């Protein structure tokens, strides 16, 4: 069909310039104009939804969407055949579930959308079905490749064939499908969700994405009790993308790519060399500094990872560095960015929790600086026990040109920081700030900026929300079985003799998540585990933006163990290292960022006394 | 089929919009700031193209195109109904062929879109088939409601089976359709445009519509004679429309519906009573004065009739003057609209004869204003012959205030004259600089619109725009048909002892319409006998633009002209008043109009010497 096979890029990347445009309306109505406007917001969220629909789309048609792959690794091929068949036949009953849902909560659509003229809600629950349909269709164009390649036993026509008969039975004989419900054969009872979960686990194990599995516990835990019910808790799947502190995530993620371009991170990082380049450490210092620049700007580390280290490197080689120490080096200060507001994470954790984003950030600002002194104590004590030189002291003028030449880049992070801690902006309109900002600067200022790259650089945000999406709409459906049966009520029973002491507590979570991360990814693992922590927190009486910040910095620490440590893997990619050069060189770097765990875990007040202040 | 109930009206306002938002876009910067734009004039172009494809879409919908009623209104009710499931047949074999067409132009669009990126021309060419489908749908709708009165006997379900049998032949084995070739079984030779002709007219007088009537015989020659090449000419149907000048028809009608509101009109009348009501003649002054001044913004002549009429005829009867003659004026004063610029008819006229809009524009405005001066004559010799008394003089302060009232409405017919006649805008950038001029005056000074309002006047004025455009488009394929088989050339050569005497040919031409505006309406009379006359004129040497002003005041006479004259129906509805008294009525008053129509028939240099100085 390749007359459709671009329709959700562009489609997508217009919705986003119109939703990037209302919103600089609003502010810069509100702000200048002191004319504030009551449907922007309602507007935005309205195609948010759409874009959102349409990314989960596009990552469906390229099989990216996130799953653990610890055991996959470990199997032989013909096994793993087996295991590839079933998980595309999963997929394919949750496609098929999406539509179905998404038909009966568009006729079930009532209310109005007041501060919109009084539009009908069908136009936010419309989104769900009509994209379903694209997603099934592109799902099934994927099949034929999976099959040809020799991955899986199935063809593309088998599961054409299946898709009609399913439609054939639900528009002419629904009342068929009452012998799926477990409910009729055995009654479990309250070891209803205990088996959800377990087989939950497995199902995530062999291979099946996170998105879809949280999906499909569900559904079975409702099928094992009462299906009816589930109609109630349908409607959370679209409510849950209508969401405004949600928006924030794409315009972060578009301002990091806009602003990883090279001629910007050239410029930053002469800076940092002309600023830090010739006191003892040298160039471990310069390194951090331009990590630390680099964190105010972009949401995420393994992009600072990917974007600065073939220049790092070359400077700390040449400067008589080690191999092992300069990669230990790049790896571990790559964590700076997503504790250092702004961070996906933290976004992620605020919208789970329903927490406010602001508090989170001014929280997690602390971490980060005591992070990064603790590695320049730690690269000034190796540098100087090793014996490395010292570089020439840089003149003055050299300092002024750099700075002069670095001055608009290196503004961006002191506006976002002064708009969100200020109370000036929200974060959203910070990120929308940011964004117009950075577009600015590279189309007039340093001209390293096009119409096309630009729809480029959206298309490409959208495509990466587009994953983070459908985790965030599957983990609100889960919620929902997690809250109604109680379990976290049950878990603080199980575990008797251990409250009135949150410190034993806290150690045993923090064990857990250490322990975890060894193997699995950070970001599939804060879908993972989240869900079950947060109820847990609240039944012991800890408060939630230490606890918010305290598993964000534990999952961070996840990138730098072995074995499975994106970090360590990007690096010995960029600076041509074996990996274990690479987990030598950080092995002397953990020290610091487990001290600075344990002070925190010890001590709330660290973390909780700047927020209250500011908020 | 519920949720697509608004689908073209909705898409098209949006398209409206946007095209009316990007020409606003051009001309500012390209007259303020000096900066030309490239992209705006092609981006405007491909939307309308949709525009108008929407807009046709709704018209086949609600049974709205343009036909012949003149024989059709002497029939039984039995015999109109076996006509009128023949036009059903009829045009449902047409929309078939449109989508037909559509598929293969689109299939053999190859050329790219200079001037916008080098995008492919077939962004333009797939409006076609893809709205094509929708009309097809929307007659299958109509079927229903056309069957359920008992009107037709043909239900849905048998156009429903009669397409899908076509599109499986169609798909699977179209060398089958290869038997439907009239020159298989007969060669007619030369006959062939004279036999189609001939069904033409047989066809259009049984009641089919203009734009499909044109279509079908030019279907009927080239299966006559050679069917391939129909390919070949099926590429002007979707060329027809991406034009420039046809582009300002929408943004005139809108400005008129936008002008046409209460409030407006009473200032403006206000004011012309308070200026022309004091002398002998008075109100019919006075009638007048308000009608050329609201043809400088209206496009039409029925619109000012039944925008006006219930307010003129009340001061006129008042006054002391007859029924008669107030009905005769109110009829006779609308025809000043179509010939003061802007008009619809010169537009279209330019259209078909590729002459220039503004050429036109220029030169229809001195009939425009002899015909005004010699009605206000007509009206001074009637009023003082029967003795009507004469009102009170109007003092000075009562003209102030009703000029500081409607100053700013009467202001636009300067704008536009200005605008077009200096040189400084083209018919286009006039139309949509009006138009702005008239939605900030209403939205501000007068506080008369809203965003409502303004949304349903776009959908209006394109729902007006979707009849013109099948029209254009059917008549532009049938002038292939007219110019391959010269069948000007050989209408010259029997009309032979004419030649060298222009005179004798211009007066043949007059009595032919003159006769035939007695039957058709004026608007489906210009497409009927335009396409033909145009190249007879170019035979003769006749000039085009004398041949345009004059064919537009000769088809203009027509709506007075009993059996069938529009004015005479508004007139008598609005007035309230048998349509026989308005008719004696408008008889004295169309001596002027005759004697106008001499005098510019027989001394040409009275129409072409103002658009020389000018241009
Ligand atoms: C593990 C995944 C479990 C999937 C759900 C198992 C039972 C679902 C069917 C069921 O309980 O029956 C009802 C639910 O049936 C469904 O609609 C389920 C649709 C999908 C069924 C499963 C598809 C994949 C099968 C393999 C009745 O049908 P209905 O809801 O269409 O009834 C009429 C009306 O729509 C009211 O809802
Ligand atoms: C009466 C039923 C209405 C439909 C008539 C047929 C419409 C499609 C005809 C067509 O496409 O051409 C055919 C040829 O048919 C004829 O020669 C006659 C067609 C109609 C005859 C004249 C109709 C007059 C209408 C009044 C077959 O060749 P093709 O053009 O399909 O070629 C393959 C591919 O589709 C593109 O080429
Ligand atoms: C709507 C999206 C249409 C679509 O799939 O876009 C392309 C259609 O080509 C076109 O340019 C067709 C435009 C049709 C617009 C309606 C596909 O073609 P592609 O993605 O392989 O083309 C690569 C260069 N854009
Ligand atoms: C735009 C796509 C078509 C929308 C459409 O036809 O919906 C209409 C409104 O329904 C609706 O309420 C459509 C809601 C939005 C549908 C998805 C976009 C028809 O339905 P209607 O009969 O209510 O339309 C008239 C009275 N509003
Ligand atoms: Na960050
Ligand atoms: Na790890
Ligand atoms: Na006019
Ligand atoms: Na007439």
């Amino acid at each position: 069909m390749k007359y459709i096979n671009k329709l959700e890029e562009w489609l997508g990347g217009a919705l986003f310039i119109a939703i990037f445009g209302i919103l600089i309306a609003q502010i810069l109505s509100r702000q200048v104009f002191h004319s504030p406007l009551i449907w922007s917001e309602e507007l935005a969220k309205l195609l948010f939804v759409y874009v959102g629909m349409l990314g989960i789309s596009v990552a469906v048609r390229k099989q990216e969407h996130v799953f653990i792959d610890f055991l996959t690794n470990l199997m032989p091929e013909k096994i793993r055949k087996f295991t590839n068949t079933f998980v595309q036949l999963l997929v394919f009953i949750c496609i098929f579930l999406f539509i179905h849902f998404g038909i009966r909560t568009f006729n079930g659509a009532s209310f109005p959308i007041d501060a919109l003229g009084g539009i009908s809600e069908k136009w936010i629950f419309a989104a769900l079905p009509v994209v379903a349909i694209l997603m099934m269709f592109r799902f099934i164009q994927a099949q034929t490749l999976n099959f040809k390649t020799g991955k899986s036993y199935l063809p593309a026509t088998f599961f054409i064939i299946s898709a009609v008969i399913l439609f054939a039975i639900l528009f002419f004989a629904p009342d068929w499908f009452k012998v799926l419900r477990i409910s009729n054969y055995i009654k479990l009872g309250s070891s209803s969700v205990y088996v959800a979960l377990l087989v939950w686990l497995i199902i995530m194990f062999i291979g099946v994405p996170v998105g879809w599995s949280l999906f499909i516990a569900t559904l079975l835990y409702f099928s094992m009790t009462r299906w009816n019910v589930v109609n109630a808790a349908t409607e959370k799947l679209v409510y849950s993308l209508d969401s405004f502190p949600l928006l924030a995530v794409p315009f972060y993620i578009l301002t990091g790519i806009l602003m990883n371009t090279g001629g910007i991170t050239e410029r930053i990082f002469n800076f940092a060399k002309a600023l830090l380049g010739h006191y003892t450490g040298g160039m471990g210092h310069v390194n951090i500094g331009a990590s630390l620049l680099f964190s105010g700007m972009s949401g995420s580390a393994l992009a600072d990872a990917g974007g600065l280290g073939q220049l790092e490197i070359k400077a700390m080689r040449d400067a008589g560095y080690d191999d092992d120490i300069c990669g230990g080096i790049t790896a571990a200060s790559c964590i700076i960015g997503p504790l250092v507001p702004p961070s996906i994470a933290m976004i992620i954790y605020g919208v789970i929790a329903n927490e406010s984003i602001a508090k989170l950030f001014i929280a997690g600002f602390i971490p980060g600086v005591l992070i990064t002194l603790a590695l320049m104590a730690m690269n000034y004590r190796i540098a100087k026990k090793r014996g490395y030189p010292r570089t020439p002291k840089a003149t003055r003028e050299q300092l002024c040109s750099s700075f002069k030449q670095s001055f608009w880049a290196i503004l961006t992070p002191l506006l976002i920081i002064g708009g969100i801690f200020s109370g000036l902006f929200s974060p959203t309109e910070s990120a929308i700030v940011a964004a117009a900002y950075s577009v600015i600067i590279g189309k007039f200022v340093y001209k390293e900026l096009t119409l096309k790259s630009l729809f480029n650089s959206c298309i490409e945000a959208m495509a990466i929300t587009g994953v983070v999406a459908l985790m965030i709409m599957t983990v609100t459906f889960f919620g929902d079985m997690i809250a109604r049966e109680q379990v976290a009520m049950r878990v603080a029973d199980v575990f008797v003799a251990v409250a009135d002491s949150p410190l034993t507590v806290l150690i045993m979570i923090n064990a857990l998540l250490l322990f975890l991360g060894m193997f699995i990814d950070a970001l599939a693992l804060q879908f993972l585990v989240l869900p079950m922590l947060i109820p847990i927190a609240m039944q012991f009486n800890i408060d939630l933006i230490f606890f918010g910040v305290m598993t964000t910095l534990n999952m961070m620490v996840g990138i730098l163990t072995p074995p499975m440590g994106m970090a360590l893997f990007v690096v010995a990619r960029v600076g041509n290292m074996s990996v274990s050069t690479v987990t030598k060189g950080v092995l002397p770097f953990l020290i610091p960022v487990f001290v600075t765990l344990v002070l925190i875990t010890i001590f709330p007040q660290i973390i909780t006394f700047v927020p209250n202040l500011l908020i």
